[PDB]
């Protein structure tokens, strides 16, 4: 009996209505330190006797024995520079076997700088065969290291500062104007800094975001990293803006080494992001598949008025007659501008390629310490004597 | 004379696969982020000598290295009171002090927050005996991380050793070992908890890789999931019963990251972003193309529709035609129907993965090399001066 | 409604058009050279001797005291194959306290392979205890490891050819046929490849960026297996290409980043861009979203006004035979109860999507962590640890 229609209503065209996302792209002035160069140069070089006097007058003789020791004479800061800057080091006489009035060598004031070497490696030697007599052994060891050393910048009370990064994983500050030196046992140390620290007002590109878990993400060339506080430093780099830890101590993390168990943790995170992400672009690819058969409907309807219009939207020069609801034939027989989409730009991303530096114990500069360390042990274990 | 029939083609991509989940499981945490490691060593040097001129075959020295390492009871007193205990020294003792090289030593006589002993072999004292003890000891209280792990069907803690090799035990159950100087004690001062979470994850169904595999997060942890029951770091996972020998059998914990592995996780993320940036030039590209097909479209009907382009633009507008792009304008509970159907869209956000270092980084084992070390050092030559 | 009159205009609808990116998608062609295995085989072997020559004539006589040290006898190229397949070394004889006549061991040339053992470690010892005598302590040490490196491979002048990682940050570069052979103080090294470097004809999925500029680039994915080419002959760690031309660090002094530790600073770093990243990507999802929102808008106001002339589109858009009745702007009610098929015409002319996925790196870790590299501190270590101190007790006739 359906010659009668039915009626139901009224109905509306629902719009679609996404929950609001807040982060957003903001352009930040700061005023930018930076350096002209990425390195300090670090002089390292070491100085050390050993020094054997010995005494033999038979076993019965309370005195008969050797005062054998190593004895530090850590370049001072004058030799160091002239050390660097020669590529050589310098140490003291070598007395092998001097018995009598020459054995005195062990006993008196020793000159540490009396003869040059790119290297020098001392033998340990402590013999005491001439009886009734004294015996005086002294060799030298010394060597020296010019290395690049890269390190960061930091604000301390206000100020920008050199951050010299030391393999234990302290760090000491200073201007770039003053260099650091120090001795410690063997060794004297210069962290010189060829270089300028230049200030630049920039504007920097940061991501926003009031909901996390208030949180900004920005970055400056190669360099990312998130603002925690409008004064701020990122490596070489520090800015003022305007408007796990405790196994280590609180060593810097420049001298922590990151595990293979790090890298795998860092990977799987990138894995879900990439896959939510393809998830993403598979509803994104499913939206313009209903677009089109949303439009492609539309379409039909007014092409069936406007014969012109299927023409207009492939460029092509022909009048359409449809058939059926769907199939159609086709025959050949400076204003002001309205946007209506008000879209916004989209932020493109683009490959970070960040550098990266190493563990401070990794750079040559610090491991010629731990090489000059264990070059001693293998020529001190044992003695190259008749004894 | 016409052409045709034809008909506007839909777009239709390849579908894919991977969805999103929502797990259900049994995850097992702890209290806190780190075991308790003390470790403490303790030795004497000890030199006897006897010094019957070189014509006796009995003179000379019987001079070692003894190891005292501190037992349980000892360890963690050492623990408490950050210091440790070592015997009496001798120096050049002789005649009948010389006897305190021979028998028994006690090694907990006095106290100190750490000592190092001197190398002295000295037998200067013709026809006696000549006795030289030092000491050396020292302790270190250190917190250290580990991981929890399945055992048969249980969760244990899993004491992460620098050699690579791992101790799995309950969190109530300390460990203690004596190794050469050394004794150690590892103590958790944290419980597992047990609770029921639900964890979103992406399902992929289809993953190739030359042949099913599902990523998920809890917070800031990501994983792999590989089977129902599943451990990461300081958690473990009970699932629901739905869905390098360079180095042997080391834990990856204490394998050291170059470089190089990094330059091939950047490269990686890199190409991912090329790839987002050309997929995002083309869903702009979209954009392009549905705006002039619409404008196309809205213009005819608009010189139907003299008010249409006055609702687009929110305004009581008509709308005359003066050429076929050109116009003026003139001043002037229902039941929801979804044509669209879509779903929501993930969003991404930012992945702080917290990280924890190698083993051998962590203070309270590199406190055994240290010692090592510093063993190396004072016995590197004899102070017989 | 409306006051005709005056204004406005001309007016047009502005078309969205976005500034232009240049990154496209490439499929190259490549020579590619890649090997059966991922492991090399290190065979390392060492051996040293401890002799002391003493002769004890009391302190009045000049010529009392010792000869002693360490004497290398590193195994030969023969010799370490036969430790490596045995997994044994060998060492010479050992004299304790060997005094008079039997010092006599102690002079002219030491047979280092006269026994074996899995290992074997030296005491030290220079007794002196035999008056107006000579005496002799002579002992060995020895070991051998056989264990897989990983290698790179590496153009040279033309061929591919294998890279051997060396701990120090060198490299050597030889074919797969030719064993490296060395020695070194107490140690030698054999380096071994039982695998083939194999040739293939490819094509190399690489997005390439004409607009790639820091004050042009090419990032390509090849299994799990990403690099950026920097020309046209190129390896990455396992694996040599050749692309067809006509279709295209100071404080470490040049070692291998292959032996250069990463710090967790480091990868702080790389965190940090993955972050800004997907903060970025978190963006301009949000502006896809409202362009959906705002299309949506724009078409239910377009699909308003249509189907009030024809009152069948709405029920062919939610696929139902339905016609609609307006009763204000928005609001409608529903009334109810060979051969050839069409050429398709495509107005949309969408590119397919390139779709991420996530990219499982293997990762390989320093050289020096490998067993094979450690096996010699390892032997460093342990004589310094027997070395520390004469074992000198004690006996005598
Ligand atoms: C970066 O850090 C510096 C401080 O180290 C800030 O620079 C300061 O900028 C203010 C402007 O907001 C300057 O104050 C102005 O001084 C002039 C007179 O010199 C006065 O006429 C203005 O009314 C205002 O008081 C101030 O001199 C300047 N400080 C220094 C030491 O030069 C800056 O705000 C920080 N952040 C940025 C630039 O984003
Ligand atoms: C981490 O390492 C740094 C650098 O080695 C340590 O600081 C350094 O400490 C030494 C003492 O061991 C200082 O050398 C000494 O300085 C005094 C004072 O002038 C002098 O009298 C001595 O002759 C000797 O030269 C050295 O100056 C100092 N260096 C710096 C840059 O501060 C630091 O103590 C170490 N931290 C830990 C926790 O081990
Ligand atoms: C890895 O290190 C552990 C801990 O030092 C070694 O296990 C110890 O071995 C000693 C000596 O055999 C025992 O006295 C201890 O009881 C062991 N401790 C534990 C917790 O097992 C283990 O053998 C080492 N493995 C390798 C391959 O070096
Ligand atoms: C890499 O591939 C190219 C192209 O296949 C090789 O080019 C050959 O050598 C020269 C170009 O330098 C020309 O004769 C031809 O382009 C190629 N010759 C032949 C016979 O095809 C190039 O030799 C390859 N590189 C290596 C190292 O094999
Ligand atoms: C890095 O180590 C290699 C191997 O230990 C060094 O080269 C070997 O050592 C000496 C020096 O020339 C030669 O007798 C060997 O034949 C070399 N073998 C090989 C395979 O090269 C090399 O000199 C070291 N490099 C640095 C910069 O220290
Ligand atoms: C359909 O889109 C493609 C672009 O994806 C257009 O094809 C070529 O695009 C490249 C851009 O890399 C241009 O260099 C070519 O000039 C384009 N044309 C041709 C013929 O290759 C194509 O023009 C589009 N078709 C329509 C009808 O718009
Ligand atoms: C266009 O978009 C901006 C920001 O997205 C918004 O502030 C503005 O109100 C929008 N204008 C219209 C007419 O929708
Ligand atoms: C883990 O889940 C499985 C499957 O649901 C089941 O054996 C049980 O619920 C859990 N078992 C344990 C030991 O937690
Ligand atoms: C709407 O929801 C999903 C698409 O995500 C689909 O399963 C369902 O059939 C859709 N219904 C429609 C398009 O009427």
């Amino acid at each position: 009996d359906c010659n009668t229609k039915t009626a139901t209503g009224p109905y509306i065209l629902d719009r679609y209505k996404p929950k609001p996302v807040t982060v957003s792209k903001k352009l930040y002035s700061a005023t930018r330190y930076t350096t002209s160069a990425q390195n300090e140069l670090l002089t390292a070089g070491y100085r050390t006797a050993w020094v054997a006097y010995c005494y033999n007058g038979g076993l019965v003789d309370s005195n008969t024995g050797c005062n054998a020791r190593l004895l530090h004479y850590p370049p001072s800061r004058d030799e160091l520079l002239l050390w660097g800057s020669s590529h050589q080091c310098s140490y003291g006489d070598i007395c092998h076997d001097c018995w009598g009035s020459d054995s005195y060598a062990c006993l008196g004031q020793l000159d540490p700088a009396k003869h040059w070497a790119p290297r020098k490696e001392l033998v340990r030697r402590d013999a005491n065969w001439k009886f009734a007599y004294h015996m005086c052994n002294i060799d030298w060891r010394c060597g020296v290291t010019t290395s690049p050393v890269f390190f960061n910048l930091q604000w301390v009370k206000n100020e920008v500062k050199v951050s010299t990064l030391l393999p234990n994983g302290s760090t000491v500050e200073h201007s770039a104007g003053e260099p650091l030196f120090w001795t410690e046992k063997d060794f004297s140390y210069l962290v010189k800094d060829n270089f300028e620290i230049q200030r630049e007002e920039v504007k920097i590109s940061c991501f926003v975001d009031p909901d996390y878990w208030k949180k900004a993400f920005c970055q400056d060339g190669t360099n990312f990293f998130e603002v925690t506080s409008h004064q701020f430093c990122h490596q070489y780099a520090c800015y003022n803006f305007s408007k796990k830890d405790l196994p280590f101590g609180n060593k810097s993390w420049t001298v922590v080494t990151a595990s293979i168990d790090d890298l795998h943790a860092l990977s799987a995170a990138q894995a879900f992001e990439l896959e939510g992400l393809r998830a993403s672009f598979a509803e994104l690819d499913s939206r313009f598949r209903q677009l089109s058969e949303i439009l492609d409907t539309v379409i039909s309807s007014i092409a069936k008025i406007d014969e012109r219009l299927i023409g207009r939207l492939i460029k092509a020069p022909v009048s359409s007659r449809f058939i059926s609801e769907d199939k159609f034939l086709l025959h050949q027989c400076e204003p002001i501008g309205i946007d209506i989409y008000n879209f916004s730009a989209l932020w493109y991303p683009s490959a970070a390629e960040v550098d990266f530096r190493g563990t401070v114990q990794s750079e040559d500069g610090w491991s010629f310490v731990v090489k000059s360390k264990d070059a001693l042990i293998q020529t001190m274990m044992y003695t190259k004597n008749g004894g």
